[PDB]
Formats: C-alpha cells, sequence, structure tokens
C-alpha cells in the first residue's frame, strides 16, 4: 500500500480540485499513473492511510484503481490508475457535438457494473455523480472516489445541511435523516444516468439546493432527457421511488440495461 516517491516521475499537471492537485506520471519509468497531492486539512489522513488497503482491495475493471499512497512526506500522495480523458462531467459536455446515442447506454452499463461490484461487498460509494467518474483513453467510464466522503473534514460537504452537500443526487431519506445505504447509491445512479443522457446538464437546474430538496420531498422528479428512449427513462425513474425498499438493486439495473442494449 505504501509507494516510494523515488519510483515516481511527474510528467504533466492535469488539474486541481477539492482534494488537491493531480499530476500524470510514471511508476518505475514505465507504468502510467495519476498522482493526487492531498490538500492540507481536507482529509482525515491517518484514517485514510490505515484503510487505503481496503479500497486497494476493490478491484473491478470499471472502478478506477487505487494503487497506493506515499505518506512519509507532506503532502501525502494518492496514486491511482490514469484516466486520460478526465472527468465524465467534462467529457459529456465535450461529446455534445460528436456522439452515437448507443455510447450513452454503454457508459451507464460501465458505471452499473462497478456499482454492482461495490454492492456485492456492501461498500457504499456515497457520492456517485458524473463529476466522480473518470474516462480512459478508450472511452471507458469508471467510478472513482468510492467511499471518500467518510474521510472529508469539511461539514459543508458531508452534512445534509451543508451548502456543498450533493443534494441533487440524494434521496429523501438522506436529505432528511442522513440514512445512507445501497439504495441511496441507487438513487444517485439514476441521477447519473440522467446526467449522461442530458450530456452533462445540471439536474434541477432552475432550482436552488433548498428548493430541490423540497421538490424531491413533494415527489417531483427529473423529466426525460430528449436523448433517452422511454425504456431508458423507465430504468432511471425506477431509481427514484420514494420508498428505498422499492428501488431496484444494481444487479437488476444491469440486467435491464443489457436488455435495452440487446433490443
Ligand atoms: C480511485 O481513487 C480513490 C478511491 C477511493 C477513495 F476513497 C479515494 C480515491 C482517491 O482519492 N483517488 C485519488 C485520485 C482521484 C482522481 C484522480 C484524477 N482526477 N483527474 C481529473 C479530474 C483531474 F483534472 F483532476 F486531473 C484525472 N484525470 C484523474 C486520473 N486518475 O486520471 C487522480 C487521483
Amino acid at each position: 500500500w505504501e509507494i516510494d516517491p523515488k519510483d515516481l516521475t511527474f510528467l504533466k499537471e492535469l488539474g486541481t480540485g477539492q482534494f488537491g492537485v493531480v499530476k500524470y506520471g510514471k511508476w518505475r519509468g514505465q507504468y502510467d499513473v495519476a498522482i493526487k497531492m492531498i490538500k492540507e486539512g481536507s482529509m482525515s489522513e491517518d484514517e485514510f492511510i490505515e484503510e487505503a488497503k481496503v479500497m486497494m482491495n476493490l478491484s473491478h475493471e470499471k472502478l478506477v484503481q487505487l494503487y497506493g499512497v506515499c505518506t512519509k512526506q507532506r503532502p501525502i500522495f494518492i496514486i491511482t490508475e490514469y484516466m486520460a480523458n478526465g472527468s465524465l462531467l467534462n467529457y459529456l459536455r465535450e461529446m455534445r457535438h460528436r456522439f452515437q446515442t448507443q455510447q450513452l447506454l454503454e457508459m451507464c452499463k460501465d458505471v452499473c457494473e462497478a456499482m454492482e461490484y461495490l454492492e456485492s461487498k456492501q461498500f457504499l460509494h456515497r457520492d456517485l455523480a458524473a463529476r466522480n467518474c473518470l474516462v480512459n483513453d478508450q472511452g471507458v467510464v469508471k467510478v472513482s472516489d468510492f467511499g471518500l466522503s467518510r474521510y472529508v473534514l469539511d461539514d459543508e460537504y458531508t452534512s445534509s445541511v451543508g451548502s456543498k452537500f450533493p443534494v441533487r443526487w440524494s434521496p429523501p431519506e438522506v436529505l432528511m435523516y442522513s440514512k445512507f445505504s445501497s439504495k441511496s447509491d441507487i438513487w444517485a445512479f439514476g441521477v447519473l444516468m440522467w446526467e449522461i443522457y442530458s450530456l452533462g446538464k445540471m439536474p434541477y437546474e432552475r432550482f436552488t439546493n433548498s428548493e430541490t430538496a423540497e421538490h424531491i420531498a413533494q415527489g417531483l422528479r427529473l423529466y426525460r432527457p430528449h436523448l433517452a428512449s422511454e425504456k431508458v427513462y423507465t430504468i432511471m425513474y425506477s431509481c427514484w421511488h420514494e420508498k428505498a425498499d422499492e428501488r431496484p438493486t444494481f444487479k437488476i439495473l444491469l440486467s435491464n440495461i443489457l436488455d435495452v442494449m440487446d433490443e
């Protein structure tokens, strides 16, 4: 789990975000990696490091792999699989003038496969959204930052009443009671399918976060993006039953997606 910084070569800065700067590099001069330099005070570092091996054990081809951490210096580095096309949210917005509708369904299948694997381990993602998915050089979408919100220090992001909480991806039981489960990841997946089929538009864009939480509590839901067929919309809408126990599992969604692909 501990990577020696001597084996890393840094090659290009890719960007910066909430948890720090990301660079593309090589491990032992040969293997592509992404390196995130964790922003001081953003994470519970000791707790993350003791559990980095847990996340390293979650190996599925549609999860962005965590390769290890460098912790004998400041800042700590988190080393992962390199995803050359970057965030899914930005990639969807760039796809707007060049795509086949068939590719949108294959992106949903990729994310669903990763989430069926996490569900099989009873591992909660807690912030599934297009901004937390990445895209590789072959256009395969993979899920990233799985479970990370448990280690974030800023209550503005982790509390349901924080200005930065992912209200637009959350079901009623999370907004009201902070009750997370595999079924709150199912709700967020349906919003992510809506983001894919809307080519990266913001969900509930006419509403503030406070108005969105009221809108969802009143039973109102996202309408059908024009690119989604009625069979595709039926799948995303199934993720949004008010009662969590009425929402499907990721194994059922995957079979439904594969049925639409087949037909
Ligand atoms: C699998 O990782 C985890 C799993 C569980 C967990 F709890 C935490 C982590 C974690 O912290 N990973 C650190 C990390 C996250 C994202 C990128 C990354 N980001 N980006 C872009 C948006 C940009 F712009 F930031 F560069 C890539 N292309 C990236 C790329 N990998 O090519 C790089 C490293």
